[PDB]
């Protein structure tokens, strides 16, 4: 019973049950029970996720050197997660210097340059999206935003992908709309992670095996037709390391459609959340994108980055919905960190999602203040208590491109209507119990046609 670990380390934490371990505290979610340890416990704490021993740990300095410092030698994967199949070949999911290939061969991808060329084609959709929010405010009835803005987020995704064009709220069901949609067992993973390998001998798939027959097939589709995007650039590539594979490239666009979709749409809806809750500070980001582009100018490139504080109320956002909700790396090595032992086989954990809500670097965490990010406030922040997108070489390779993404929606959104709260509206909202960073009841609220 791997359960005397931390108990022999000097490391306190919560008492696990026999096989499950720690995991009946989830019931309130990961967030709430990181903040309780946290609370209770201080700088470092350890539990078990069933027999795995994972250590918390709230040091900056100890952060960095999990993080960046010590990133290649020991800290280098996350916890494995299965059955994945061809999608190890991921670079979210793979491992060591395979992962080192990986991210080699996709790095230019997301260079601030080639982000540059990628924004001419998000406008055209960000127009769609406003012409989409538009007949549904002439029509008074409250919108789901996670409907509207989940459809702007896929619309960029095939083309920033594949060159794809669709206006996939309304225009049909197009052989590309439905299987992408296919976009309670992830937790007695924890308790049966030995029955990982099981599934993976029955070459069952947490993405659905048809999914990705159609994709492997429709990338192979699109490869011998060419012979502006991540199919396009990743192909480029396979032009030090060994070349892309053809499953390879369609695994990664898997990952970036599984990484943009629900993320671009969910941090957009948080934030138009808190916009509608907070109408000054909308006003305020409207005054903005009107003195930077008036005339209800199109967005750029320079004049999103012109725009700081439509930075500051991204950032902010981010704050208080991390959806990573918690960092994790594999201890891979013996080891020893700041002058505290971590043996091999821990996963060495870091509870974003608490670290942004502490009271302890945050004054008011719960309220939504978007002047902790001004030019004047925000030198005063740990890059290791604020990561919203990771840190060190293991960090999202899709950060510049997620806020470019999301700011062009919010710009041209935010030139058109403002968006008061109704009386579905939950308020205050309430983050789904589950697994996922995601609010309970979805985002609801009143599109008014400035
Ligand atoms: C609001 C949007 C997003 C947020 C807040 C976000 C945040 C994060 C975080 C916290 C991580 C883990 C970082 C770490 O472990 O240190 C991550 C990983 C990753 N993200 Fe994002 N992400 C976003 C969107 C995207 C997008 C649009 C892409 C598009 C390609 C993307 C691609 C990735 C990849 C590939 C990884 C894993 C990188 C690796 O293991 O080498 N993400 N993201
Ligand atoms: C099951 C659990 C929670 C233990 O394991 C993870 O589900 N976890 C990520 C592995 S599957 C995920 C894609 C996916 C596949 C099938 C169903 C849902 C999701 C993935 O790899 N997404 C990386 C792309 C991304 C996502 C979010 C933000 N940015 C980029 C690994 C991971 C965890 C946190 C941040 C980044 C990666
Ligand atoms: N370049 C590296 O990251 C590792 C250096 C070492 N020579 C090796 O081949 O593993």
């Amino acid at each position: 019973h791997s359960h005397g670990l931390f108990k022999k380390l000097g490391i306190p934490g919560p008492t696990p049950l026999p096989f499950l371990g720690n995991i009946l505290s989830y019931h309130k979610g990961f967030c709430m029970f990181d903040m309780e340890c946290h609370k209770k416990y201080g700088k470092v704490w350890g539990f078990y996720d069933g027999q795995q021993p994972v250590l918390a740990i709230t040091d900056p300095d100890m952060i960095k050197t999990v993080l960046v410092k010590e990133c290649y030698s020991v800290f280098t994967n996350r916890r494995p997660f299965g059955p994945v199949g061809f999608m190890k070949s991921a670079i979210s999911i793979a491992e060591d210097e395979e992962w080192k290939r990986l991210r080699s061969l996709l790095s230019p991808t997301f260079t601030s340059g080639k982000l540059k060329e990628m924004v001419p084609i998000i406008a055209q959709y960000g127009d769609v999206l406003v012409r989409n929010l538009r007949r549904e405010a002439e029509t008074g009835k409250p919108v789901t935003l996670k409907d509207v803005f989940g459809a702007y987020s896929m619309d960029v995704i095939t083309s920033t992908s594949f060159g794809v064009n669709i206006d996939s709220l309304n225009n049909p069901q197009d052989p590309f709309v439905e299987n992408t949609k296919k976009l309670p067992f992830f937790l007695s993973i924890t308790v049966f992670p030995f029955l990982i390998p099981i599934l993976e001998v029955l070459n069952i798939c947490v993405f659905p095996r048809e999914v990705t027959n159609f994709l492997r097939k429709s990338v192979k589709r699109m490869k011998e037709s060419r012979l502006v995007d991540f199919l396009q650039l990743m192909i480029d590539s396979q032009n030090s390391h060994k070349a892309l594979s053809d499953l390879e490239l369609v695994a990664q666009s898997i990952i970036f459609i599984f990484a943009g979709y629900e993320t671009t749409s969910s941090v957009l809806s948080f934030i138009m959340y808190e916009l509608a809750t907070h109408p000054d500070v909308q006003q305020k980001l409207q005054e903005e994108i009107d003195a930077v582009l008036p005339n209800k100018a199109p967005p750029t490139y320079d004049t999103v980055l012109q725009m700081e504080y439509l930075d500051m109320v991204v950032n902010e956002t981010l704050r208080l919905f991390p959806i990573a909700m918690r960092l994790e790396r594999v201890c891979k090595k013996d080891v020893e960190i700041n002058g505290m032992f971590i043996p091999k086989g821990v996963v060495v954990m870091i509870p974003s999602y608490a670290l942004h809500r502490d009271p302890k670097y945050w004054t008011e965490p719960e309220k939504f203040l978007p002047e902790r990010f001004s030019k004047k406030n925000k030198d005063n922040i740990d890059p290791y208590i604020y990561t919203p997108f990771g840190s060190g070489p293991r960090n999202c390779i899709g950060m510049r491109f997620a806020l470019m993404n999301m700011k062009l929606a919010l710009i041209r959104v935010l030139q058109n209507f403002s968006f008061k709260p109704c009386k579905e509206t939950q308020i205050p909202l309430k983050l789904s119990l589950g697994g996922l960073l995601q609010p309970e009841k979805p985002v609801v609220l009143k599109v008014e046609s400035r």
